[PDB]
């Protein structure tokens, strides 16, 4: 697959994602995908069933979710590997107010490029602190 | 400059960056190069003279640092603008105690493909956060 195929299909997983549903965050998703979470503080691995049941969970405190790329000239793409990288610029409506924050991901494309079979997930995991805290002040 | 010129770069870079010295880690990078931090919490921009001068201050809190890409199947390269993506461990050993982190690395290379032209560095910002409280008590 092109260059452009692979970017693609990455943009299209950031649009089924940014409807936020079990089925849409899946719909571009191999069967036997996995989702890895970086870093240490917040290391995760989530298969398809795994990542649905986050989704539901989050839904609960995520109202509406946009993840949008920030400079289309700042992605990374590896026609070897078939790897894209994205730096998103993540923003919510949630229970206890505004999400405002910053993630990489990378996408590894199936074969044919048309679906992503792995994804890595690189959070701000001070932001993500902060907002557990906040949570932990409903009244 | 080929996949496998842009990677040796790349690992040229982490060679002299872990000889740990404002000489070392200069040494690979263009002279109007500057290196960015990643994500809100730590955003911040270094040129040379300023890398130089905040390893210089690391040296003080850090008495030995180290990194290592951790799997060479996780590299990215990106041949047409020229980057390099690494996931590194870091372990130091520290005036207060022990660093052990992990790190993306972000390296985009000269036209020529020998030196670092721009960096973006990923880090585990609550990590850090806790790094620096270790600091703040003396
Ligand atoms: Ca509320
Ligand atoms: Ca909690
Ligand atoms: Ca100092
Ligand atoms: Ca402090």
């Amino acid at each position: 697959p092109t260059r452009e195929d692979l970017v693609a299909t990455a943009k299209l997983f950031i649009a089924k994602y940014n409807e936020f549903t079990p089925e849409s965050i899946i719909s571009v998703r191999t069967p036997n995908s996995v989702s890895h979470r970086l870093f240490p503080t917040r290391n995760a691995t989530r298969n398809i069933g795994e990542s649905m049941e986050a989704c539901a969970n989050a839904k609960e405190v995520f109202k509406s979710l946009t993840v949008s790329v920030i400079d289309d000239n700042d992605t990374i793409v590896d026609e070897r590997t078939r790897k894209v990288v994205f730096y998103l610029a993540s923003r919510g409506d949630t229970i206890v107010g505004e999400w405002k924050s910053e993630c990489i991901f990378i996408f590894q494309m199936s074969e044919d490029g048309k679906l992503v079979d792995r994804i890595w997930a690189g959070f701000d995991t001070a932001y993500m602190d902060e907002f557990e805290s906040r949570l932990d002040g409903i009244t």
